[PDB]
């Protein structure tokens, strides 16, 4: 499952653009790069309606999945909209990644793992991915 | 090396298209999907300049990589140029592939290994992937 994009290797100063749909009535929807879906440098959250969060971005890491999450960062500079179409553009170096939303934020989080390599990226939730672009 | 995008399923049905840009100067330029770099469903190879080939397409597919190259199907109905964008879309079902190239011409070729799930893309050549879509 998923597809194996050979050419794209998502270093440190590349810029890796993912695309795509937010539903209609949407709860949350994430992007999340790292080494698995259960070691994520970075799980970007855009939380619509989720119980106290309305509107709320919120960035966190994992090690172990669902039961390692972190130290999660937050911003109420929310500029998604549910249904429309979304492209938000990543890079990092070793420090940091630097996260690029179209029409909307630039936020940056720690690069807590000191990765300089991130072979896998999924979105979650509800929203669909239609591109992915590096630069 | 490479991404792993996990969301993109290219099974019968879907559209992936691929972008990017030809160099300039080119001899050729493939794109492959299968199941690695050995075991390839489909090898479309863009010849600008490559000996006797000038302008032509060759389509292909390997079980054994280099060494096992298969019955080549050829069209001369060559659109791409040097130095330029481009965007090919692939789909198939069981029996066939069909490779709509933007402005330029639509090619089939047999599905030889009946697979309705191609987990490995790569573009290879004088050519950069900058763009993955499917739908």
């Amino acid at each position: 499952g998923g597809l194996q994009v050979k050419n794209f290797d998502f270093t440190v100063g590349k810029f890796l653009t993912v695309g795509g749909f937010i539903n209609n009535s949407p709860q949350r929807f994430s992007v999340n790069v790292g080494e698995s879906m259960n070691s994520l440098s970075l799980h970007l959250d855009h939380r619509f309606n989720y119980g106290a969060d309305q509107n709320t971005i919120v960035m966190n890491s994992t090690l172990k999945g669902d039961n390692g999450w972190e130290t999660e960062q937050r911003s109420t500079n929310f500029t998604l909209s549910a249904g429309q179409y979304f492209e938000i553009t990543l890079s990092y170096d070793i420090n940091k990644f630097y996260i690029d939303i179209l029409d909307g934020p630039n936020l940056e989080f720690p690069n807590r793992y000191s990765k300089e390599f991130l072979p896998f990226l999924s979105l979650a939730g509800d929203a669909r991915l239609t591109l992915v672009k590096l630069e």
